[PDB]
């Protein structure tokens, strides 16, 4: 048992919540390009068995929301849980349509202690967002009850390392999602899901580096994080 | 070329920074046990082949000089390198004997950019300290300049989640070092780093629990956290 049981009669849910269009009001940019990554995570996730659930341009309400009553079904029939935010974002927030939304808030809804229907199962959270202002300019090449963690079982696929900008192609999606889709339909009948995620570093780390009329936000770079609480391998298949 | 390229002449430094003693005047307890934490690391890690160099209770202005002046040697001979860090800390923060440093500010003097000799090979900061005072208490069970990301190529392996308090036994040593090490000393000859790191994470999220005559602080539980921007898998042979 040194991977996640996965086979239940469902994958899991997978819900892409997709925030293209904000409210003037807060000084957004509209996400060029965040539909392609909708309809590349969509079809993806439906190669692998997964219920998937699209929510466009939804507020910092509606997302809270949606992911109190995600949290309150009866996932005792299935493997896992993933949910993918597209949006704009900042250290440890993501933008509703409306304004911010700490992912703290989000995650909690499926802690150990809170969903028990998903207790000792992987869930995932991929996030295309910024995390804050910088830019990457690169460099060229004894005691034994039987308890877990309540923060157990998580996995954050982040696009981007803590602090930095999160790069977005207006006509092909975001660099880490374009990745992240095609490292898992070339890989997840075979690969356990880190080593998956690593080639994804490697593929935006080396294939992508941004062009800008801007010198300043010309030729940057891009790693994105995978932050594992996992205590178990991540296969896609059985 | 998936994993790294861990065959050159030396498997590279292990730096482990062991504070125990702290100044009166910053209010903090002596790390009990600590020491047997280090003597563990250096065993298993000279069982890897690594060039280890113990530090004891070191400043905050020792602790930068020590990772200026490594950063400035010539790793060219290297494959790797490894920091571990063992000492009181916070989010993003751990402790010299007479006051904290900022984990970026350590890392930093690594960045691809301004260690040359270390650009495109794997360097792991390994992490015994606090995050926060969150107590954890479980549940029962086109284009194509070819650079690279400065930020890329890092492992942080933190003994516990943000936010969340890291435990440590008296006797025994951090529960997150003495699972890193007994995993590094039953796998390392066979599993990719990233692995190992789940089976740490399983370790100490099911074998642990806390006990103290404190209900506070009785019966807690603790979730380690491997933030990954590794382009690369990771084996410590070849
Ligand atoms: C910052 C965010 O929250 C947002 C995340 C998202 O997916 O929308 N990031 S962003 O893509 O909007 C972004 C990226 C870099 C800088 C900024 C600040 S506004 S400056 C806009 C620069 N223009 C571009 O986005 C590009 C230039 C070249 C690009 S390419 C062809 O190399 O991909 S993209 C906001
Ligand atoms: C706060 C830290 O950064 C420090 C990190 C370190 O390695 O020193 N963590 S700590 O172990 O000092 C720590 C953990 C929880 C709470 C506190 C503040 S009050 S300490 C309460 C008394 N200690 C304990 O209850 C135990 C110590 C080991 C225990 S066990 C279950 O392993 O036998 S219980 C500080």
């Amino acid at each position: 048992d040194n991977s996640y049981k996965m086979d239940y009669p469902e994958m899991g849910l997978c819900i892409i919540i997709n925030n293209k269009n904000f409210h003037k009001s807060t000084g957004m940019t509209s996400r060029s390009g965040t539909d392609v990554d909708a309809a590349n995570l969509r079809e993806t996730f439906r190669n692998l068995k997964y219920e998937v659930r699209n929510k466009n341009d939804l507020t910092r309400e509606e997302i809270v929301e949606l992911m109190r009553d995600v949290s309150k079904e009866d996932h005792s029939k299935r493997s896992s849980f993933v949910c993918v935010l597209l949006s704009h974002g900042e250290e440890g927030i993501i933008f509703g349509t409306n304004g911010p939304v700490d992912l703290k808030k989000i995650t909690n809804f499926f802690r150990g202690d809170r969903c028990r229907s998903l207790t000792g199962k992987p869930k995932l959270f991929i996030i295309q967002a910024c995390r804050g202002t910088e830019l990457d300019c690169g460099i060229e090449t004894d005691d034994d009850c039987h308890k877990i963690p309540v923060d157990a079982d998580f996995l954050y696929a982040y696009s981007t390392a803590p602090g930095y900008y999160s790069w977005r192609n207006s006509k092909d999606g975001s660099w880490f999602i374009q990745s992240l889709c095609a490292m898992l339909k070339q890989y997840a009948d075979k690969l356990e899901f880190m080593h998956i995620l690593t080639r994804v570093n490697r593929k935006v780390a080396t294939e992508f580096e941004s062009f800008s009329f801007d010198a300043t936000f010309h030729a940057k770079k891009q790693i994105p994080c995978i932050v594992s609480m996992l205590t178990k391998e991540l296969y896609f298949y059985h």
